[PDB]
């Protein structure tokens, strides 16, 4: 079935992997209403080595989730966090022998900012095993390179299909909860419809100024459309960017969706 | 057909477009090298309304090239260079309606800094049709978001083709300059290669670091492959980015390169 799409986690041989999202939610528009000020979206990057401190992957994972991943509730944040720990299989008692966490968040509501300001004085910077510190960091803002393809898709439960046409486009917001507010959302309403007067109009603000006399044709002879939006997120250092392995795409069947059978 | 292939978009309607570039080059490492001076990618992206001034796309295209295209010599920089005209197709004499200038250029030698430097003393800032100025700006820096597509196309005088897979990776380079030595070189060396020890590798290293063994099955199943790399560039000014219509990309014809009739 269609619509978000998340790609799949890094694999790893011996290592316990949590994953903690609610980013396929659709965005709500009257809870982000109630945030009036802009807030940068918070980043997590952060590993060490543990070998020789004794520690169980579930010592590790356990005391990650009570100093983050617990005080970043799904009703006051939009998040998507990756709890890593290796450990060594070969010791008797396959203690942990490295960590990571990888999350990125925004606070969605001047409620969750308050709490979340609190939080940071709390535990921004704690320290970790004696090993690293919680380090969460401002993103500077952050460039979304925009994939689209359209083109026509034999079987629906496969992934080969016959590429018509592909597009990129590049945009500039503050935070990612700027990107949910303009980008995700519009995706909701406007690329799956058939409206010719929603979808011709989104990929003008979107793709390109007149995408919609291009691809009215396109849409009429397509059945399968796909949107990568690739999150590059900037950081305060110069050359310091930030891509996520957390990632996701939008796939629109329009076999199924439309009666049609196409996507216009 | 094969090598870089510039992609414009569509042309719009009722409009003169030149497009000059010598990026079709293939890198010569040894002729980079002689380079001692980091220079800034120059970066031009002017445009203008002329309705009303009884101007001919003509008298347009020519001034730009007196004060702008002749000025930058293939042996002195490489290029890139799209100047566009509109026109009132209604207008008896078709007059000329707005025009635009986009252009990226890198100096190849210490000497060509040198005179990019007595180049910009006498034009920057030249009055074009007394509507707006010719502004030749550094970048900061470039942000590549390259894609790499493989799949299986029947017929290679055709644009349609099966879609197997699609990967994105994201780089951060000082200049276009180091964009040809160290990326569009290493496409030349190793992207055109069958040689599973030069190719595999190659996507070890630019697509992501365990590539070559995903794409090995895959190579072997296709017969077509696309890097689009695209060069996203980072203005002085927070929030400032310029992604150029000057794109191209690298097309691969394995059907027509190997014994295998396949990538390998």
């Amino acid at each position: 079935t269609d619509g978000l799409i998340f790609s799949p986690l890094p694999q790893n041989k011996n290592t316990v992997v949590r994953h903690y999202s609610n980013e396929q939610e659709m965005p709500n528009l009257s809870q982000m209403a109630q945030r009036t000020i802009d807030f940068p979206t918070q980043i997590v990057r952060v590993s060490g080595n543990l070998t020789g401190l004794e520690l169980s992957c579930d010592d590790v994972e356990n005391e990650i989730d009570q100093v983050f991943s617990k005080k970043i509730s799904p009703n006051l944040f939009t998040y998507n966090t990756y709890v890593s720990c290796g450990y060594d299989v070969n010791d008797p008692e396959q203690h942990a022998i490295n960590f990571s966490i990888q999350s990125y968040f925004d606070p969605l509501t001047d409620n969750a900012v308050d709490y979340l300001k609190s939080y940071l004085k709390e535990y921004n910077g704690y320290n970790l095993f004696n090993t690293t510190t919680l380090q969460i960091e401002n993103a500077k803002g952050i460039i979304v390179s925009m994939n689209l393809n359209a083109g026509l898709k034999s079987n629906p439960d496969k992934t080969p299909f016959t590429l018509y046409r592909q597009d990129r486009n590049n945009f500039y917001f503050k935070s990612n909860f700027d990107v949910r507010k303009e980008l995700i959302s519009d995706i909701y309403q406007r690329f799956y419809s058939n409206d010719p007067d929603m979808i011709l109009p989104f990929f003008d603000k979107w793709i390109f100024s007149y995408a919609g006399s291009v691809y009215y044709s396109i849409l009429m002879a397509s059945n399968y459309l796909e949107l990568q939006p690739e999150r590059i997120f900037v950081m305060e250092n110069e050359g310091d960017i930030f891509v996520s392995d957390l990632r996701y795409y939008f796939a629109n069947l329009c076999m199924k969706r439309n009666p049609n059978k196409h996507c216009l």
